[PDB]
């Protein structure tokens, strides 16, 4: 009915965080009152997220819920087009997300990528595709890692490029320095960053796209350690003047807020971002630091690695020293999560309610709206055919 | 905090349903549901979405406690029970008392004097009716029979009136334990009611065992319904407690009701908590009794119970529309707004409970003074008190 066509196209949400003049002290203390706003956001957003619980109780309705949520992905058809028409590889939704990030973030240099938690490899491939067709980089050097458990590389990007991947297979289990890619493990983060700086100087682009897979309303808290080792891997490897793209989620926990406060001292610009192709129904955010200003001191490295090693929830910094910054993160929360995500979660519920058994009919009603959003994406993020000689080597 | 200072009393919600002239045909065969059942499915999905919004607070008992404090803070009638109890010598002033009393004061029953109150313990419904009959109706004597799944009898109303109660203690397993999900007990209860009390002008049923609350209760509410319908005399009235009214069985049962009463309502008394889905189906002026077959078909329906509609729902479009409007008014609009309101109170006051109570106390008194003005109360004389053993 009406609601289905009035859908507004979404914007690349990009919220700058103000630069923090004072030096960094990793020390928590009496939290600033703004933390209360964030907890209200988290309660509210979990409330709206909790609305899909009844649907989760039976695998029948769960399946139909995710069909509906896939039906309101406004960009899925764009992936097939971009592959077929422009020779893009590994055109997952992450490819779209990375390519959109690279166009609108205007990075100074993306010619040397370390992509962490990358397993399929959309980010690498988008970076590759961007660097050749848009940045006209003579060559592209990259390294990647992903969690290789001793228990996936859907496109063969890992196995067809063993030199470019920094974790080790389960055949190297029992090695004293076995690095399975798990960035929740402090020694793996040291080793990964050491290994990257070795195959790659300088590293201009760090990306980290990891997420625990589980319950939906503890998602940020369940990922704090992963996302903290993601960040640490990047801050140990990224060169000065380098750039960082980290996948996050809701940003309401003090720890997350404190880690952003940490990020605030290392980059000249720092954005919380939500590409349009980042599914507005989820809480996923990408934290983007442009122009790394300086590297860790040996003390900062020690402390943060010790935190990752013996992890806990507590703020990394005194959060009341960053009132300005939390106000802008809160704006980002309000824009990305309390406004956009809640509306698109509500819209998704309304789609489930009215179409849970009429999936075909829902995709028929949205198809023109989908094309409008993919058209506008194609206008904003110019695409160019990638030359065979600059494809990635794929084994699948 | 304007959204606290413009809070206004709720209104008695009352949605008339159309009586069906067409002859009742109890269904033998499953049938293709009418498309309006989909809109009831959507109301159920939505109402469960908003209910689900409290799940995250449910997981950790620390925030669970705060949530129930918050829902207590927003219960606008919280102190009314005790005010009613002292001021007017009212008995068993549970919330069921207020609800039945409000029901009696709004629905303008032709007669409330020969009561069968089923699934009734501790006895607020009987008490409200006793209170209303003696202070408001002035019947010479009020005769009533009651039943309830054998105890809990928190006021000794059952212990002290063995003549009036139609279920039996476990020492009589020989037997009717007052479980209205058992067809034989339902028929038996009705017989017992019609023998101990002739005639029966008022039947009430207050039984209830969250996504499936309605569905978990279908059998119970069917038995409730059958017990009344098998014993409610002609011209008599019925008050049935329900919940969400979205399952096709429920709707089909309302359909059955529509053949037997001159008027038929879905109601949400203000003293029924606006945050829960509780409804009261009210039939006024029973026009006819079951035929023998209708009794056999319906009781057999309860004996080997399933979901399937009692009637062809597609022959009740009009009624079904009026029910939807009831669901729209009570559940999708009122109840969802009040749950939302509770969640908004939780977020802003989960740590400021005393403050929220301060904000709402003046409103709580205006709401309660309003209920007292709308449902006038008079002191109940001692010689008309029910006899209580506790
Ligand atoms: N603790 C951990 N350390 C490192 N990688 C992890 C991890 N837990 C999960 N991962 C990996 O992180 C990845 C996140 S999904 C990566 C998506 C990628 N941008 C794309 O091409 O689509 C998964 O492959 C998962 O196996």
């Amino acid at each position: 009915y009406d609601w289905l066509k009035t859908v507004e196209p979404t914007n690349f949400l990009k919220i700058g965080l103000p630069y923090q003049a004072h030096p960094l002290h990793l020390q928590a203390t009496t939290p600033p009152s703004i933390l209360e706003k964030f907890k209200r956001a988290d309660i509210l957003l979990n409330e709206v997220k909790a609305e899909m619980d009844p649907l989760m109780l039976q695998p029948e309705t769960e399946k139909k819920l995710f069909q509906i949520l896939s039906s309101i992905d406004m960009f899925k058809g764009l992936r097939k087009k971009v592959e077929f028409t422009y020779n893009a590889q590994i055109v997952t939704n992450a490819w779209l997300k990375m390519y959109e990030l690279l166009n609108t973030m205007n990075f100074n240099n993306t010619s040397q990528a370390f992509c962490n938690c990358e397993l399929p490899g959309g980010f690498i491939s988008a970076i590759n595709h961007f660097n050749y067709t848009m940045m006209h980089y003579p060559t592209f050097n990259w390294v990647a890692s992903s969690l290789y458990p001793s228990s996936e590389d859907h496109y063969g990007l890992y196995q067809c490029n063993p030199d470019n991947w920094l974790m080790q297979s389960p055949l190297l289990k029992k090695n004293i320095d076995y690095n399975n890619g798990d960035v929740t493990i402090a020694s793996n983060v040291k080793n990964l960053a050491l290994r990257a700086t070795q195959r790659l100087t300088p590293i201009h682009l760090y990306t980290a796209d990891g997420g625990i897979n589980v319950d939906y309303n503890k998602q940020e808290e369940l990922n704090l350690k992963l996302h903290f080792g993601q960040a640490l891997t990047g801050l140990l490897s990224l060169s000065k003047g380098g750039n960082m793209i980290l996948k996050h989620y809701t940003l309401n926990h003090a720890f997350t807020l404190s880690l952003i406060c940490v990020f605030s001292h290392f980059f000249e610009e720092l954005y919380i971002t939500k590409p349009t192709s980042s599914r507005p129904t989820n809480s996923e955010t990408y934290i983007v630091g442009k122009n790394r200003l300086r590297l860790f001191t040996p003390k900062e490295e020690q402390v943060l690695l010790k935190r990752l090693e013996f992890f806990n929830d507590t703020p990394l910094v005194d959060l009341s020293l960053y009132q300005n910054l939390l106000e802008s993160v809160y704006f980002a929360v309000e824009t990305i999560h309390l406004k956009q995500q809640i509306e698109f979660l509500n819209f998704g519920m309304k789609c489930y309610r009215h179409f849970y058994n009429k999936i075909k009919l829902l995709n028929d009603y949205l198809a023109p709206k989908k094309k409008i959003f993919q058209d506008r994406w194609r206008v904003l993020n110019k695409l160019y055919v990638l030359e065979k000689k600059h494809k990635l080597k794929l084994c699948a």
